[PDB]
């Protein structure tokens, strides 16, 4: 239990000291919230964020205060308050099941990894949210990649065989051009925008492609009704039906990332927590498995020289070699076993009839009204998974960080953008504008935020996990524990972020689809791409006419 009014009285005497009017608020305060039994979990919370605030002045008010150390004790005693109640006031997840796919056709894959979740969790109604506006993005992205990597490789055929022009030569050359197809393509949309407005994404981008890409418009006719055939028939949830997000101050994000920046994993990132905030539930990406029966493999013992990760991927790996239930799953982990260890997972595995006796069941989940749960793994907190009632406190704390780091982003970025120079002249532009507005508290997010305009088309660029993604999740639970809002500068530390998980039993996060990013790639695959294009180039596309 919180201290009550004597304890603190107790805590912060000073012997024959006036009660100041600014003290008497903060112990009137806490009397309140000690008396507030009849009220909801979100009301107790302003409580104490609003006897956090009133303490907050006290001590800014008398800054050599003999009561100051006293109600610093008292603030960490608000903070331990707030996890209690977070902790002992669960409500009910609605039974609801998020995956995002936007920006074109759904593959079998994703299907085969959602169709697991729904057979284990027959109670729970699944969405999959498209975009019925945008199913040509990653097409315009491909051909615009594609077009820049034949351009590049022509541009420097001379420099080709010259191992001096290496990948990043190549990956630095090839931005240049990106970036001026993907200017002229926003300059493009917003010279359209004041023609016809009542013009859908498809629709701009099928002129873009069938303008300067000589695209066939029978057949991307084709490829939106197969995607929008494909994805209603597999629990199919369009974004543009979603009144609540097209109306709030996010869509204009959602928008910027799909159609200006093709990013779908941050476009999924804005997206996904306004279902949550919306509707409530449990989101997962794609990539995502149910988890499996914790005691399934507890027979088989880990071999000591090899990785958890090497170990969770067998596991998943030995479940789809005999139970056949995610066609084409690959087995390169499971392979590497002797004969006696594949036999163990065999036996174990032959005497399972159904799919329940494999996968977990999600079944009647409750959580804080604070609160949005996030996934883990070693390197930290991961919004691949999440779960919260519906508005939940945490859903709009993070809402309101991405919308800041947006704020904060665009402020600095879109002039560069609107002065129609080129990539190197508009990221220096960029630059400069960020460390002439980095300051204390959000100095170091800044500086996270420089290669913003390479996320997609260079590898090791990961600026969405600092705007969309996880970073705006720490924040937000920041903000809860601060009793505050536009926590820039991060100091949780994992003992604090424990008590926001998922526990690792309700997702199978090791999985093969995992391992392939849809949005970043790393220097090994970067390389493998750049042998790739010359290949391709050299022994393919220079043969032609
Ligand atoms: O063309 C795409 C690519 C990505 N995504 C979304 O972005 C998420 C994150 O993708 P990924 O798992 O590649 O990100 P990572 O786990 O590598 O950070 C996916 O689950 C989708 O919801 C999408 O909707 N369409
Ligand atoms: O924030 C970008 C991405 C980070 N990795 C997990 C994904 O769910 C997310 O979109
Ligand atoms: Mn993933």
């Amino acid at each position: 239990s919180l201290v009550n009014r004597k304890q603190l009285e107790k805590m912060a005497n000073v012997r024959f000291r006036t009660q100041e009017d600014e003290y008497v608020a903060i112990l009137d305060a806490l009397e309140e919230y000690h008396n507030m039994s009849e009220n909801t979990v979100v009301e107790k919370y302003l409580k104490l964020k609003d006897i956090n605030s009133l303490t907050d002045i006290y001590i800014d008010t008398y800054k050599k205060s003999g009561r100051n150390k006293a109600l610093k004790k008292f603030k960490e005693y608000l903070v331990t308050e707030v996890l209690e109640l977070k902790n002992n006031n669960l409500t009910p997840v609605e039974k609801n099941l998020h995956f995002v796919w936007i920006g074109g056709q759904i593959n079998d894959t994703a299907i085969n990894y959602i169709n697991q979740w729904k057979d284990v969790n027959s109670d729970y109604n699944v969405n999959v949210f498209y975009d019925s506006n945008a199913f040509l993005i990653n097409t315009l992205k491909k051909t615009v990649v594609e077009s820049a990597i034949n351009d590049t490789l022509e541009s420097f055929r001379e420099n080709l065989n010259d191992p001096r022009f290496d990948y990043n030569k190549f990956f630095r050359k090839r931005m240049e051009i990106i970036y001026d197809k993907q200017k002229n393509f926003i300059n493009y949309y917003k010279a359209q925008r004041e023609e016809n407005p009542e013009l859908i994404i498809d629709d701009i981008v099928k002129t873009y492609l069938s303008n300067e890409y000589s695209k066939e418009i029978d057949e991307l006719n084709t490829y939106i009704e197969e995607s929008l055939n494909k994805i209603t028939q597999n629990s199919g949830n369009d974004v543009r039906n979603f009144e609540e997000f097209k109306n709030g101050e996010s869509f204009n994000l959602y928008e910027q990332e799909l159609v200006e920046r093709w990013n779908l994993a941050a476009a999924s990132d804005i997206l996904r927590i306004s279902a949550l905030k919306e509707i409530g539930g449990m989101y997962l990406d794609v990539d995502m498995l149910p988890g499996i029966q914790p005691d399934l493999f507890e027979s088989i013992e880990k071999p000591s020289s090899v990785t958890v990760d090497f170990w969770e991927m067998t596991k998943l790996e030995a479940i789809m070699k005999y139970k056949e239930y995610i066609p084409e799953y690959t087995s390169e982990h499971f392979d590497m076993l002797d004969e006696e260890v594949q036999s163990s997972f065999e036996s174990v595995l032959a005497s399972k009839s159904d799919k329940s006796e494999i996968f977990s069941s999600l079944g009647d989940m409750e959580a804080s009204p604070l609160e949005v749960k996030i996934a883990f793994n070693s390197k930290g907190i991961i919004n691949q998974g999440l779960i919260s009632v519906k508005d939940s406190y945490c859903s709009n704390l993070i809402v309101k960080q991405i919308e800041n780091r947006y704020k904060i982003l665009n402020n600095s970025l879109n002039p560069a953008i609107s002065e129609d120079n080129d990539f190197n002249t508009t990221t220096n532009t960029f630059i400069d504008s960020i460390m002439a507005e980095a300051n204390a508290d959000n100095g170091r997010f800044m500086m996270e935020l420089g290669k913003y305009l390479r996320v997609g088309f260079f590898p090791d660029v990961k600026t969405t996990i600092n705007l969309s993604g996880p970073e705006a999740y720490a924040a937000a639970y920041q903000d809860l524990l601060m009793f505050k809002e536009g926590s820039m500068n991060i100091h949780l530390i994992e003992a604090d972020l424990r008590n926001f998980e998922i526990s690792k039993t309700n997702i199978s996060q090791s999985t093969e689809q995992e391992m392939a990013s849809l949005w970043s790639f790393d220097d090994a695959r970067a390389k493998a791409q750049f042998e790739e294009y010359k290949r391709n180039y050299f022994e393919g596309s220079l043969l032609e006419h």
